[PDB]
C-alpha cells in the first residue's frame, strides 16, 4: 500500500521508506507523535506537537 508523506505528497512502497523519508526532512528521525506518527528530533518540538493532541 501506497505510503505517502501527509506533508509533501510523495508515496513510498514502504514504511520505513517513507519513514526515512520523514526522516530526511528533519536530517534524522528521533521521536515520533504516538498518535499520527510525525517524527520530531526534539522531545519539546514534539511534545507541543503532543499537546495539539491532548491540549
Ligand atoms: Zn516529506
Ligand atoms: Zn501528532
Amino acid at each position: 500500500k501506497p505510503y505517502g508523506c501527509e506533508e509533501c505528497g510523495k508515496s513510498y512502497r514502504l514504511i520505513s521508506l517513507l519513514n526515512l523519508h520523514k526522516k530526511r526532512h528533519s536530517g534524522e528521525a528521533r521521536y515520533r507523535c504516538e498518535d499520527c506518527g510525525k517524527l520530531f528530533t526534539t522531545s519539546g518540538n514534539l511534545k507541543r506537537h503532543q499537546l495539539v493532541h491532548s491540549g
